[PDB]
DNA sequence: CTGGGGTCCT
DNA sequence: AGGACCC
């Protein structure tokens, strides 16, 4: 049976968070910077040619009057992200997160209830909320069109509630599966919404100019396909199943070829509480071991506060480094430390330092470009 | 001048 | 422990 799925992506998420805190940034072009990367920027900046994930120098060069704010601490962004997720969970309990600013909600049950409440007179009165992709004509006698229109109404209610209770704006897309909702949400940006009626699905899927634009096909998979003369959605649709499996494996091939047709049987999973907490630090150089112990101390402090806040306990710790391509060592967290979660710091530092020395030899000079710590295996 | 996070699979 | 993917 056919579902109704909604996808929500927040507008310039980090930048919008910053503009809420410091309204003086509301009308100036704003970029959010982590080290040498303008990770996002408000739409004023995008008018002047700034783009997401530009270099700082490319951003200032394409817009010298750009105002930069540091986004290396994701605390406020994370808080807001979960405020949005909890808000959406009021509508339907089952909400799936995709990173910090995107959410999927399966509206099927809700839509059915709303239709059950309706009589025959108002069925003619049902109207779309927001955009209809490709200006496709609505057939009120088509039940799928009716249900998707109801989904557009619920989506507008969600966006409005996000603005009224969280001051956040974003785009939504309503479709029959997660792939099509996520693809259709970004058609009209920012702070708009689009519904995709079934007849336009193929159109939407062929509007893409390369397969990498499909969620599920990343850099590596895209490269492997590029090497096979596959450059369009149709090249992947029309490629031979057997050859594709032989090159990419069975599961990957079948799934991504199903995606090239706009098909997504995957359900909306409940994300719930985080499966892991982590902190990262990048830098130009780290070669003094006591420097590394200081960085790990710093990461550990914040991680400890966050773990304390959740009220859940991690049963595993990891340490990740990058050498001047990424490597990690993990180990379980001793039970008495877990219970104490007391100067839990010093034992944690000792453990993570033993892992560090397992990874890298202090006797030989070394050059590390990233130190990250992860508390996972939460219970 | 290539961040700082996350998920699940193998 | 690493690898693929997502933002
Ligand atoms: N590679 C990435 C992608 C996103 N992000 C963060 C910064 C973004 O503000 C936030 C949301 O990512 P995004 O939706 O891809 N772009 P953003 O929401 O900023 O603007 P829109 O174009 O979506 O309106 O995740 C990141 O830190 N590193
Ligand atoms: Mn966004
Ligand atoms: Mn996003």
């Amino acid at each position: 049976s056919s579902r109704v799925i909604v996808h929500v992506d927040l507008d310039c998420f980090y930048a919008q968070v910053e503009m809420i805190s410091n309204p003086e940034l509301k009308d100036k072009p704003l970029g959010v910077q982590q080290k040498y990367l303008v990770v996002t920027c408000n739409y004023e900046a995008r008018k002047l040619g700034v783009k997401k994930l530009m270099n700082v120098r490319d951003a200032k060069e394409k817009c010298p009057q750009l105002v930069l704010v540091n986004g290396e601490d994701l605390t406020r962004y994370r808080e807001m992200s979960y405020k949005v997720t909890e808000l959406l969970e009021e509508f339907s309990p089952v909400v799936e997160r995709l990173g910090f600013d995107e959410n999927f909600v399966d509206l099927t049950e809700m839509v059915e209830k709303r239709l059950q409440q309706l009589q025959s007179d108002e069925l003619s009165a049902v109207t779309v909320s927001g955009h209809v992709y490709n200006n496709q004509s609505i057939n009120l006698l088509d039940v799928l069109h009716i249900r998707l229109l109801v989904g557009s109404q619920i989506a507008a209610e969600m966006r409005e509630a996000m603005y009224n209770q969280l001051g956040l704006t974003g785009c939504a897309g309503v479709a029959s599966n997660k792939l099509l909702a996520k693809l259709v949400s970004g058609v009209f940006k920012p702070n708009q919404q689009t519904v995709l009626l079934p007849e336009s699905c193929q159109h939407l899927i062929h509007s893409l100019n390369h397969i990498k634009e499909i969620p599920g096909i990343g850099y590596k998979t895209a490269k492997c396909l590029e090497a096979l003369g596959i450059n369009s959605v149709r090249d992947l649709q029309t490629f031979s199943p057997k050859i594709l499996e032989k090159e990419l494996g069975i599961s990957v091939a079948q799934r991504i070829q199903k995606l090239s047709f706009g098909e997504d049987n995957s359900p909306v999973i409940l994300s719930g509480p985080p499966q892991s907490f982590s902190e990262e630090d990048s830098f130009k150089k780290c070669s003094s071991e006591v420097e590394a112990k200081n960085k790990i101390e710093e990461l550990l402090a914040s991680l400890l506060n966050r773990v304390c806040q959740d009220g859940r306990k991690p049963h595993t710790v990891r340490l990740i480094i990058r050498r001047y391509g990424r490597e990690s060592r993990q180990c379980p967290i001793p039970s008495h430390v877990i219970q104490k979660l007391y100067d839990v710091m010093t034992p944690m530092v000792d453990i993570l330092m033993k892992l560090f020395r397992n990874m890298v030899n202090v006797k030989m000079p070394f050059h590390l470009t990233l130190l990250s710590v992860c508390f996972c295996n939460l219970k």
